[PDB]
Parts: C-alpha cells; sequence; structure tokens
C-alpha cells in the first residue's frame, strides 16, 4: 500500500471506487469535467494493482464576510474500498492532501461532509447550514408590506439564457460569505441536468428577473411537490417577485427550498407557520490552514470596540488577536492565552453561522472572560447572512 | 350578542365552548385551577343564552433581556362557537381585552397561537422559536471537551422532589430571556400529569442534578422514543450531565426535546448530525402594549456604540430612540421618522429572536439607512439565548 | 345439535359467543337492553352443553316509499363457533327464524351484514347504499344560492337535549324509506355513546336546529379529522345550517360522514370535489317473506302510465301485478311469466336503490320486453331518496 | 396584454406554459397530432413576446339521450402562466372563446377540470360521474344467474387489431350518453401508449371479444394491481365475458377500473362488496351555449306524461318548455317563470347523472311545484346510463 | 383444443402468453437464450389459432446429497391464458411432459413454484428453503473467534473477470445438494443483468476472492440497501472475508441475501440478532419420477446402523429400502407397508431439507414405529447444509 499522484491510467480505477463509493456518483463524463478543476498533484490514490483509497481537492474561490474572496482547496472524490476500511488509509490520504495544500499557500480548505462523525478529527467545522423550508402554497397569501403588491418576471427554458443566469449568479457569489466562483465547466454540468431524464428528473424551468431566477423541477414521484434546486436574489424585490412566482405554480400543493436559517420568506407571507423547516443539517465545512492569514483576510463586525486577546489553537500556535475598525491583526505571541479552541472550532466561528457563546456551552472553547466571549460573538458575526453556493 | 364579564353561572358555558374548541382542552378540575392566575374581570364572553365567545389574560411575570421581569397579560381560552364565525366577535373580545389590559398598566401582552395566521392583525409577533431536537442514541457518543468526561445525576419519582424543581426553575427563569414565574397552583399541575393515566400517557421520570433536571416519559405508541417534556439546566456542567443520563436510557432508540435554536446539544457529540432538527415552530408571541414603557425597561448590547434615531410605528406612535451603555431613552417625537414598522414587527426584535435586518429584506421594517439596522441587530441582540418557559 | 329457543341460562353462553364472534360486540349490559326488542321466540340456540350457535330478530317498523311503515323482522346477533363451521348450522337457524317470521306475520325482514356473501343465499338483496364523504373544510366555501347566505344552530350535550333529537328523529324516520322506529331503550344506549371514554372514544357533541341536528365526535387517533355519526334534517334550511356550523369547525382539516348516493352537501359549496367520496357499502338487507303483501303496501312514481305484467320470484309464487296511480294489485296466476328474478333481487328493487335496468344488465333478473324494464325502473324508484336509519 | 390567434410560431410558446402547467403533458409530438382537431381560430393566446395565456376547442361529437349526436365545442390546453396570475387572463381567454363557439353554431361546449372549484362561474356543470371500482379477483366468484355459465374471449396485443376496436368503439359510442367519435389520430395516439416506455409505464394487453373489448396493463410499482384503462361492451354477454377473462388474471391479487355508478359488475359476483369503489369524481363538464336548441335535441323519457313550464336560465333567457312523447318543445316567453338554475345546474341535468330534486335540495334549482320537480327528474332521467368516453 | 410439440411459428404467440402471464418476463431475447437448454420435444402447447396453453422441461444437472449429479427434467414456462382457465389444460400439459420426462429417463423433476398451493396434487413437494437476512451493518462488530482477524477480496466489475466467477460456481455446484450445472448461455445472461438499465437496476458490483465471489447491487428505490444476489464461497475463510467487504460498504445502512437455514453469518457477529431473517419461503421444488432410482442415487448418513424397511408411495410402488454404510438398496415387494407417505413427501425429504419427524406430526407420512422415524430423519439429513442455486 503506497501513496501516489494518479498517472492517466489510474482514472478508469478511481471511477470504479467512485460507482461503488458514491451512489449519487455522477458517472465518468461529468467526472472528466470536474476533473478540470484539479491541479497538477491535487489528487493522490493508494493502490495494492488496482485502485483501493483516493482524494483530491479542487481550486475554488470562497467569498468570506466583508466581501473577501479566499483562494479555497475544496477537498471530493475522498473513497476507501470497502476490502481496506479500519486500515488508516483515509488519515495517510488527508495528511498529504493538507501537506500540499499548505505548500501550495491556501489560507483555508472545504468540503461537503458524508457523515458529521468523520471530519472534526482532522480540523474541520461545519461552517454553513441548510434549512429545507416546505411552502404548502394553497394556503399562501402576501403580506400588505412585501414588495411588489406588470410581472418582471418570466418563465423560461434554462438553456436558452444561460449568459442572464451566469451575471445574476457571479453578482450573487461576491458578495455573499459562502459564495463560489461557479467556472464554465459547472455551468455546462448544471443546464445538462436541466434536460429531462427517461425514468429519471422531469425537465427544469426557471424564472428570470433581472436581478434574481430560480431554477425548479417537479418530484419524480410526488407530482403535487415543486422543488426548488437554486435561487439566486441580488434585491429583495428579485427574491419577493420569484417567490410570488413560484406560490402561483396552482397545479402544485407545495413547494420545497433548501436555503439559510435567516431566509426572509416566512416574513413575506401573512402566516409565517406555512413555511415550515422540513430538513437542518450543516452545509460547507471549513479547515483554517494558516490561522493567522484566515483571521486577517475577512471583515469584523465595526458595531464592538477595538479589543485585544490571546487566542490559543490546539496545536495549531498562539496569537496576539487585535480587532477594530473591521478588521483584525494576528501575530505570534508566547503570552498566556484568554481563549482556547480545537481548529475545527475556528472553522465553525469563521463564517458566523455558529456563535462563540453556544461553542463555550459546549466547552468547544474555553476562556475565563464573558466580557471576551461576547465580544468575539459581535465581531465575528455577519451583516450579510451566510449561505451555500453549491455542493462539491 | 353582548360583550360581559362572565358571572359563576357562565363558566360550565366556557368549559363546554373549551372541549368544543380545544382538542388538548385541561377539562374542568384543572381549568379552573388555572382560573385562579385570571384577575378580576381578566375574562369576557359572548352570550346569545350559552357562551358562543370567550377570551381572558392572566397575571404573568416574563423575563426579557437584561434580566428585567416584566408584568405580562397572558392571553389564553380563547374561543368562538362554530355556530358565530366571521361575525367579528374575535375582533371585538380583542378589542375589549387590550382596553382593559392597556388601562391596568402591562407593558406588554402574550399568547401562544393555534395558528401562525390569526395574531398579527392584532399586534402580535412571533418572539421566540421552538426547535425539536431528536437525537439517535445508539450513535452518540461525547466529546473529549464534554465537561464530566461518580454521576451528580439521579434518576427519582417527580414528586418526591418538588422542591427542588422548584428552586432550579425559579433560577432558571429569572436569567432567561422567555422565562415565566410559575407558581404554585402549576407545579400542582405539572406533578399531576407526571402520573400514568390508564389508556393514556405511561409514568414520567425525573433526572435531578444540583443545578438542573429533566422530566421524560416514553411516548405511547413508539416504545423506542424518549419525550423530554421539560430540560431545566442553570450551568454547563449541569446540561451535559442530564444529557449524559438521557443518552444513558439503553432500552430507548431516540430522545427527543423541544428546545431553542441555541441548545448547545449538537456540539457536545463527536457527531452533530446525530442531533436532527426534526421540527420548529413559532412559540412566544408579543403585543407591546406600551412602545416607550417596554423599550426602556430591557437591557441591549454593551458591544454597540451610543446612537440615536426616530421610531415609527405604524398608528402606534413616533419616539426617538436614544440607546447607549445597554439602557434605551424613549421619548415623544413629530421629527421625520427613520425607521417604520407595524407593532407585531417590535414584539418580533424584543426578545432578540428575530434580527431587524431579516424583516428589512421582507420590508415588515422600512429604513433608509443600512448603518441603522446593523446598529438595532446589534443592540437587540441577546448575549444569553431566548428560550421559551411553558404553555398557557 | 339440537336447535331451541333459549331459556334464561342460555344467555350467559350466547355472550359468550358473541364475545368471541363480534369485535364491536357492546357487551352484556348494552346486549341485555336490546334484548327487550326481541319477541317471546324471536331467539334459536344451537347446544352441544355449550352454545355453539345463534340468531334471533327484533321487532322493528321499517319505511317503505310511500311514507308506508312496515312490522319488519331485524335479524342481529347471528353466530357459529368457530368449532362448528361447516355444520349447516346457520342454514338450520336461518330457516327456523323465517318459518316463525313468516307464520307470525311479517312482510319483510331486514339485517346489516357483515360479509356480503352470506345472505344472498337465504334471499337478502342490499336495499339501501353507504356514502362515506369526507370535506377538505380548509377550502370549503358555500354557493351564492346556498340557504342561510343569527345562527339557529346550537352547539349543545346531547344528554341535555334528548326530547328534540327524539321529536326530529321521529319526523325523520316518517318520511324516508329506511326509515325505522328507535324505540326509548335504542336513546338510553345512544346517550350512553355521547360521554367520553378513558382510552376509548372522545366526547360527543351536538348542533340542534329547530328541524335537525348533528351528532359528532373527534376521532381518537386524528385529532384532525371529527366524524358525523348522524346528522337527521327535516328540511334544507336545517341540513345546510348544520353543514355551516359543521365547516366552521377551525381546529379540523377534515369532516367525515356516512350518508347516501344523494346528499346534497357536495352540491352546497363552491367545489363540488371538496365533498370526496372515500367510502362505499351496502346498508341495509332485505328478504320480502310475502310478495302480494310487501308489493302492495309501498307506493310507486306517479309519473309512469297504468301498466300490468306477469312475475314469477324463483320459488316464491307467479304474480299478476297491475301498476297504476302510484298503488299495485300483486294476485296469484299461472299465466307465462313475463319477468323472472330470485327473491334477493326483489329485496334490492324494493327501496329504490338499484334500478331494474341494471340488475337486468346482469342478468339477476330476465324479461324478453325493454319496455316493461323501464316502466318498473321508473315505477319502483323513490322521489325522496332512500338512507339508512341505524345499525342492528 | 392583447388577446389573439396564435400563428405557427406561437406554439413553441404554448408548447413552453404546457409543460409547466401540466404534470400529464403528453409532449409536442402528441399536441401536434391533437392539434388537427383543432379548427381554424379555434385557439386563443395572451402575449406580453412569450406566451403567458393560452386556451383553445376542439370539434367533437357528443352522445346525448336518444342517442342524438351534437356538435361539441371540446376546451382543452388552457393555462396562465405563474408569472400573470389573478390578472382577469382566463375570464379575458373564456369569454373569447364563448363569443367564437356560440357564433360557430355549436349548441353544447364541454371539458375535463383540473380543480371542480374553476368552472361553475363561467357556466360549465358536471355532466358524468366518474366511479373506480377496485375487484379483489382472488376471492371473486360468478353468480349462477351470471351470462357465459369455449371462451369467445381472445388475448392479443393492441396494435394488431386496431380495425376491431374502432369497430366495437364506434357501435359503443352512437349508443351511449357521453360518447365521443375517436377520429383516427386519437386512434394513432391511444395505440402508441399501448407499447412499454423505458423507465414508464408496462406493455398494454387487449383481451377482444365479437361485441367488446378490455385494454390493460400491469401497475408501474404495485405488480399486483392491473388497471383496466378503457372497457368497451355492446352487449351484457360481452361485459360479462371480458370480467370472466379479467379474473382470470391469476398472477393479479385486484383489477381496477375507471368506469360509472351503473357498471352492473357488482351484480355479476356472489359478493357485491368484492367490487369496492374506491375513488368518485365529476367527469365530463357540459356549458349549454344555446338552451333552446339543446332541449330540443335530446329524446326524454316516454314513462311521464305531457307536461308545461317555464324556465328561466340566470343571464340566459326564459322559455316555454313542453315535453311529451319523448320530444321537448323550448320556446321564448315572458311569462313568469316556474323553475329558475343558474345555467351551470342545466349542464349537469342534461345527460341525466344528476336528479333535479338533488340539486333543488341545496337550492341550485328553485321552484314551489313539488310535482314539476318530481316531472323533470323523471323526464330528464336516461334509460341508457351517462359513461365518459375519454380524456381531453 | 388439442396438445402439439410447438413448431417455429408458435414460439411469438408462447411470447405473448408469457409476457401476459410472467410479470418478470425476462422478454424474448432472454427467452431465445434459455431456449436453448429445452430438448427437442421438450415443450407442450395449447392451440385453439393462438397459444392458450404451454409448459416446458430444460435439461438441468441436479447435486443430491454425497456429491451425486442427477440428470433433473427442470419444469419452466408453464402458463394457461386468463380466457381458459378452469378448463383442465394445465392437468392435461402436466400429464403429457411427465409421460415425456419418463420415457426419456429422468430420476427426478424440479420447478420453482409461482404459488404454493398449484403443484402438490401433481407430486412436487418444497425441497429447499429460502431464507432472506438483513444486516443492519452499522452496528456489525465481528467476533474475536471469526477468520480474517491485507486483505484477499478485490472489488471488481463483474465482467472482466467471468473465467473466475464461472471457476468457483462450478466448484461450488459440485459439492452442494441443489446445486445446478450453470450452462455458458446462462453466464451470458447473468453478466448481461450486470450493467445498469436506465429507469431500471443500478450497476452490478463484484468481490472476488480466490474461493468465492458475492454479487451485489444498491436498491432502486432505497438507497441506503445493498442487496446481494449471490454469495457463493468453497471455504469459511472465503465466506467470512466476503461478509468483512459487505459490512465495510460504509454508505450503506443494510445488507441483504437470500440464503439458506443453515447460514453460519449470524455466528461470525458479536451479535447474533443483527442478522434479522426478513422473509422465508419454498425454493426448489421435486418430483421423484422414479422412486428407486433417485433413493438409489444418493448418499445417507454413515451415523446410523443398517437397517430395513418397506415404503408404500400412494399410486407411486411399494419398495423394501435397505440403507447402511450410506447407501441404499431400494427393491420391488408386495410385504405389508411399514411407512407410507404421498410421492410430494418423498420430493420434500429427498435433499434433507424437512425431517421425517415433522411431516409425520402433520400426518403427510404414516408409520407405527418411532424409532423407524428417528432412523429415516437421522439416514436422509445432509452434512452439507442443502442451499438454492438459481431461480429457472
Ligand atoms: N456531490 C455532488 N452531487 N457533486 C460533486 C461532484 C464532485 C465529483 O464527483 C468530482 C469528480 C471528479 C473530480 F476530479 C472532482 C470532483
Ligand atoms: N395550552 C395548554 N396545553 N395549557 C394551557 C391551559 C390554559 C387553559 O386552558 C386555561 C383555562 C382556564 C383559565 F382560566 C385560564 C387558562
Ligand atoms: N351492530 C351494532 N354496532 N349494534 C347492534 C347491536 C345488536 C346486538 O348486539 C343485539 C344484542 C342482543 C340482542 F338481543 C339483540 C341485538
Ligand atoms: N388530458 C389528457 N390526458 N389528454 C388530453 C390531451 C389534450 C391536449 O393536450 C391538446 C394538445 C394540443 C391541442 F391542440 C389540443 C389538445
Ligand atoms: N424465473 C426467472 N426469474 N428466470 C427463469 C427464466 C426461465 C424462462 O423464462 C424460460 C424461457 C424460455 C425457455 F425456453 C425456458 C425458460
Ligand atoms: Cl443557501
Ligand atoms: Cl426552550
Ligand atoms: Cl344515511
Ligand atoms: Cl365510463
Ligand atoms: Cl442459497
Amino acid at each position: 500500500v503506497t501513496l501516489c499522484s494518479p498517472t492517466e491510467d489510474d482514472w478508469p480505477g478511481m471511477f470504479l471506487l467512485a460507482a461503488a463509493s458514491f451512489t449519487d456518483f455522477i458517472g465518468p463524463e461529468s467526472a472528466t469535467a470536474w476533473r478540470t478543476l484539479v491541479p497538477t498533484d491535487g489528487a493522490v490514490v493508494v493502490r495494492d494493482s488496482e485502485v483501493v483509497g483516493m482524494a483530491l481537492y479542487m481550486d475554488l474561490r470562497l467569498t468570506v464576510p466583508g466581501e473577501v474572496v479566499l483562494p479555497t482547496a475544496g477537498l471530493s472524490f475522498v473513497a476507501v474500498a470497502p476490502t481496506h476500511r479500519r486500515r488508516g488509509l483515509l488519515r495517510a490520504m488527508c495528511a498529504e492532501l493538507h501537506r500540499r495544500i499548505a505548500d501550495s499557500g491556501y489560507p483555508v480548505a472545504a468540503l461537503h461532509a458524508s457523515e458529521g462523525g468523520i471530519y472534526g478529527r482532522f480540523g474541520y467545522g461545519p461552517a454553513t447550514t441548510l434549512h429545507e423550508l416546505t411552502v404548502d402554497r394553497r394556503f399562501a397569501r402576501f403580506h400588505a408590506d412585501a414588495p411588489g403588491g406588470g410581472s418582471s418576471v418570466r418563465l423560461v427554458r434554462p438553456t436558452e439564457h444561460r449568459g442572464e443566469f451566469e451575471a445574476i449568479y457571479e453578482r450573487w457569489r461576491q458578495q455573499v460569505p459562502g459564495g463560489l466562483l461557479r467556472p464554465q465547466v459547472l455551468w455546462d454540468e448544471l443546464l445538462a441536468e436541466a434536460k429531462a431524464a427517461p425514468g429519471g428528473d422531469r425537465e427544469s424551468f426557471a424564472l428570470l428577473h433581472p436581478d434574481g431566477y430560480a431554477l425548479y423541477r417537479v418530484d419524480r414521484t410526488d407530482l403535487k411537490l415543486a422543488r426548488v434546486s437554486e435561487l439566486r436574489a441580488v434585491t429583495a424585490d428579485a427574491h419577493c417577485a420569484l417567490w410570488r412566482a413560484l406560490i402561483g405554480l396552482d397545479s402544485m400543493e407545495r413547494i420545497s427550498i433548501i436555503t439559510h436559517p435567516q431566509d426572509p420568506l416566512p416574513h413575506l407571507l401573512t402566516d409565517t407557520r406555512l413555511a415550515r423547516t422540513t430538513w437542518r443539517q450543516d452545509g460547507l465545512w471549513l479547515r483554517i490552514m494558516n490561522v493567522p492569514a484566515a483571521l486577517e483576510a475577512r471583515g469584523y463586525a465595526h458595531e464592538v470596540g477595538e479589543f485585544s486577546t490571546v487566542l490559543e489553537v490546539s496545536d495549531g500556535g498562539r496569537f496576539a488577536l487585535k480587532i477594530g475598525d473591521g478588521r483584525a491583526r494576528c501575530t505570534p505571541t508566547d503570552a498566556a492565552a484568554e481563549i482556547e479552541m480545537d481548529r475545527d472550532v475556528l472553522g465553525s466561528l469563521y463564517l458566523g453561522a455558529h456563535r462563540a457563546s453556544t461553542l463555550a456551552a459546549a466547552n468547544r472553547l474555553r476562556t475565563k472572560d464573558s466580557q471576551l466571549l461576547r465580544r468575539l460573538d459581535a465581531a465575528f458575526a455577519s451583516d450579510v447572512p451566510v449561505q451555500t453556493a453549491f455542493e462539491f
């Protein structure tokens, strides 16, 4: 069992492992496209010679609070053959990729987790939260105060308006923490999933506004449910207008969307309760590779005074942290630590999705100063609510 | 159809309406106990003479941010006979009770809503959020960092340790926004629901720590599910210890609790995802009766500079609002309004459960200043997370 | 295995057989009340000595078309021990009771069937049809044309208004084909089933109009469903008013009732489809004991000319049948038969629930004259639609 | 928003709206075939320019009581974009098509309704009733009296016996109220739905008798259920023989068919209850365009004396109606009305599916004469029971 | 209705009957391959001329206790048209095939039964038992004593390792009672079912050991269930190693397999209960064609002394049976019978799947000697447990 970068001959063996490992495996055509986002030496394989282990990272651009875009290593296609479990192959592959990511100069790594129990021990913390809202649209009445009391929204074929979706998404991802650049190969892939599959998914439709879109399809088996796969809105007007159109799908009983906890949809209706939360789960996970680089890169709340502390990350360094005027300075120190946490915990705070005082309550984050806790809570909070871009 | 305070002879007619109106009706014995919390002239009935309409308020004590306790009118037992719908009887009864509540000097009214669509139009906004967490306890492993790595928790009969529950609850309700004083009649009622009912609920058990308790019972029909009816913990140690004991119910597959969005339980486990959010709903609703009295009574975040604005409440007054040093001064003015909202919206902000920028996004809250929005968000936020005490 | 009238000592043995035979067995207290409607020598038992077989008839009064009331033998409590199946005990018991019923001078016998396959061979035909309608009351809007565009309907406790229900029911049963006299013991029984049972059925409520009532209860397990056990209305106004009140049960999603195919409820709503037919089954079964007596006793449609034919009932006699002016004369003859049918078929036509041309289509009813078929269809039809009174 | 006849360039835009509006949309190939039944100027579209609104009628031939065939405008493909709801586009499109249908000389219009609440207000009433019967065929034994006590029925491939199905259907539709001419394009379409679809419906089989056929297929997901899509039988022998063959599908637990309330199948079995009614819904809806033309065109029951009355249709004319010898004469008058009804109510009576006395009971039909009610009931009744041909 | 061997022209008619008779019909391509295993005059058809009846046998090789391979007539493709039920066509076809099978010199016939009630009366008895085990693999821990405490198992594409599966299966079928030779056409068919079907089954994967394989696929609809279609293991090591790999499918909740009652999997786990038996059914059915030939051909338990008896088979002959040294001698006699049974009962004993004392308890097997019963039980038992090869 040696650990190597895969040659062109290794990829059929990797696709076999993928097929047997991932029930949602996108198949070798789509896999070969996503592959274009993997840099030279971005992938590792373990051979026995068939492929019994693999992992790779993609070059991503992640928006963080203060509309700052970070180079991000996006982990994906991680798999150990069922024949080689509990043999330390994951530990080995994760260690080599983290070495390579660190040496390449990425301040953060990110992934989507298949189980919530695997990734904490490698320094990844859940950084965004997925909310499923299901609206019973038969009772849905808009509030007097809701914007848009002619319709600016058009029902369209997704493939005929690619440029407009690209332009809107590009605006969206640049101003939203959790936003990812979507390169051209992923627009190629997204608009191929929009066509109907014989015995599979139904045709996708689009609702297009100047400042937003929604892609939706009727569910395979429940023909009274519309699944909104993606709603990107750059103004409140766009968001409301798109939801007026979705509530107008009179052949449907229910509209479902995977969104964020701060989605304003419930407040657009006369009955907040009609927008039921049917599902909640961790979205994007972050590993802070370089603590000082990441802490200095993001903006902080202007609505908190200048304050200084010493942060210790468990086997990750000790740092003098000074926050003021929505900037941070983060420098080496051996001064006594005022706040202790494992690396994963820092990942979870980084995008504002979790409160420091909540992680303190579970003792994932030790300090003896209540005042420092409130200051961290306020400073790390994001004015624009954190959202999840797309699964990778 | 006249509107009157009920005499002793009206209560059998009110109990009939209750039985036919509420599927969870507690019956006339329990109803007669809850009645002791209704002041003279706290109830109205509409006669035709049988009772075709009723509503009342109870004298409550509600903890708000800054550990301030407000006298609160608690609306309950509101019902219109199925024979007298769409006749304006609710509008009439709500108007008379609000007159009486206002004249009596209550700064706020509160209720639990049977539908999320009825109460917005009378100035009530949802002020607390209920989270159901279901733990699959077979996979539940505690984190290395979790407190309590002898057990201080005892399995006990609820009725044998009333004083200890009273003392712990009394500590809890005084330091938690959403907390209500539980008077002696409601402890009498709570510990009567703890006994098993032939063909009904199973026996309730208690887990008792010096600084917390949990009351739980096995579900009637699902015999692999324990329902935690109530967990009150005054320290993180108490909270963790009680959850160690609950995960130790080895005859159960699942533990379910109705808690708050900031419950730290997910962070105590090695897998955050095991604590699934299975249900989410509005808890307590607030009507701010006297805007200046309520705004001045609660504490605000110390972690935001002094700032001034003009708040207009739709048909509720215009006010110069100055917030600094976690206090507010709220005085009459005719100066141009910088922030507009309906009364219900103010109720929803009041306990910190909803962000101003989220209600702005739905246009329930109009301002032309982004900076004022961020300041409101930060100032109205609560360091202690808002919880729900008990249904009334 | 001898066949005898039971002595007082046989009834405990009969109650044992009942308990083991009928899952809905009403128990020995209620059974002892229903027993008061069984005449001397109205019951048979087969002993082996334990009771291995039993059957009895009750003295009933059945309304038939033209508001004519017939003495009717009501078969009930029919059971063969599981230890004595396929031994001809049913055939024996049915033969002895039919002999006794015939000799006593009953023109018709009736029963409610436990299986639809047992009773055809003894000359019983299904004579009334049960429709379950379920209304989703959240979408229910009344039509502009619906009567009742003060409410005359009261929500009441059933036991406090017995006289009013008796008076309304008595009016109803006298003018409706399928109507049965409800004696005092069955009002005693009906109003005892109105109280709540610990671990059983919930409390029954009543909606009372001068010319109608509805008894309803919430379902044990589905707490969003109200089951209307009984709705008796003597005017269209009463029927509509009661349904306005039932649609006003705002805590319910669904109202269900067991009614008749000609219930006008669907036509009272702006959407006929909201009143879904969820269940359909045979109600009352008739055995015509004396063909000429029964045919002469009921009224016929005035809206068909005088016509004559010869009816043969298979091993039941041949008769010259003359119908005109809504009366029939039915006399012995040996003239060639124009219409042939088994006895059960006659039972099925007798109350107007089934069309002759439909039974002809299945060849349960042979004739070589299409014109005679249309005449029978029209003459046997009932202007007041046939309903089912109560199960016995 | 202008209203126009569509050009060849509008149809791709109409197909987009169809796809997003109808979950059962037959697709553009099949749509282009059905299009051949739309006359010049039979379609309207609303442009904004994309298609935001459409409606059309097809040239149909509808059999009415007395085996009379009427030219019928068949409304279909009616849709308003989700972006243009509650804008009066339906009201506008329905008004223009009704103008065109009226001016073209159609006595009646018809449709199949997507919701039971949309079409009453435009003068359409439900005119036929759909019964689903499900037979548990494992218990199904035929009655001694059932016809067919060699088999004349053949199991065949539908596409190899098109001429025989055409000939049988043509005989069926000419003698059955509700019957529609099926033109050649719809036989092309029907026999293309008979082939198996990969991941879709299973292969269709045919049971062929000289005087009837049944097309059936096994359900996609329930492999113990056979769905009879269509059973056309011109004699009782044919009907029974086909059902003997269907009960002979020994690999099936259940046979289901959508039929009419007067289907004689229950009476062919020793247990009527085995043929459970599992579903009931409105079939064809009628709008009487020209009251006198329609009333004069159909035959009436010969089994009722000559009688005269004055019929008022709400904003539809007042008419002297004389019925005798199964013909009607319907002429203008200003004499006092004896019977009042909205137009939709007339549609519902027209094919005999609903009784006048039932609509009177709901006050959809006002008269002060009970005798006139019984006469209408009897005269409007159909000797051949009303059935539904095919959905359009 | 004549009975004939089918010509080449009859097969399209037979495929039609198959399609309408069998929901799992493999289609005409696969049917034409299986056809290569049918000898000249191995098939019968009944014509009316369409095919209304068919049956055939295939040339099989069945392993019986003592690793003896018997020529076996494998009945399959047996069908009577739904139009020709209860006409004695099955009785006729079964009689002609049994004549042909007997005259050809087959000692035994075998089939898989569609219903458990059809085949007893033609002398077939259930001879093997199917156990479904479902493992919840999340709790599955292997016992300290389990073999395999490098992995020898490989995850592979089935079609790339045909020779290895053939070699392993060939070893398996030769040493296991119930084993069938799998000819090349059935390997062609098996490895075509291994590819994914659009809207159908998912891709099949293989786990390959030197001395065993497992073919498995994820279920269509339950994406947390892996279905093991086939596990062939020639050593305990191979069996355990393959199950270590299957429990290693970490994306799955459950692994299901159809196996035999003596599968040792439950004993490999620390918790025997994790391997739940979810389904149990008769597998292969045997008809002993020639009693003496079959009884003499198989080996018997060496662990029972020499003993002699007289066996009578109902209308099948009387025989002197002597068993010793694991051989039997079976010769004609007219001596009084000590043991009586119908032919089907002999089929059920023949492979050791059922105990004589169990069939005696149900009186399917009469003797007056308890000692003879114990001797039969012990002698007929198989040291290698009886398994089922593949459905035909
Ligand atoms: N999780 C999802 N539904 N889609 C993400 C697809 C990621 C993926 O398969 C992949 C495949 C090959 C690569 F080189 C990189 C990534
Ligand atoms: N909602 C719950 N489960 N319990 C609250 C019970 C409130 C109640 O019924 C009541 C009854 C009588 C009164 F006077 C005041 C209140
Ligand atoms: N079928 C129902 N739900 N009730 C009918 C009760 C009839 C009955 O048990 C009975 C019992 C004793 C008698 F003597 C006569 C009748
Ligand atoms: N409702 C169904 N299942 N089939 C009816 C199809 C009707 C239809 O789509 C259509 C399409 C185009 C036209 F020009 C006319 C009609
Ligand atoms: N029962 C299964 N799933 N497969 C067995 C297929 C047997 C079969 O169809 C067949 C078809 C044609 C023949 F000539 C012989 C056999
Ligand atoms: Cl999102
Ligand atoms: Cl809470
Ligand atoms: Cl009824
Ligand atoms: Cl039909
Ligand atoms: Cl097996």
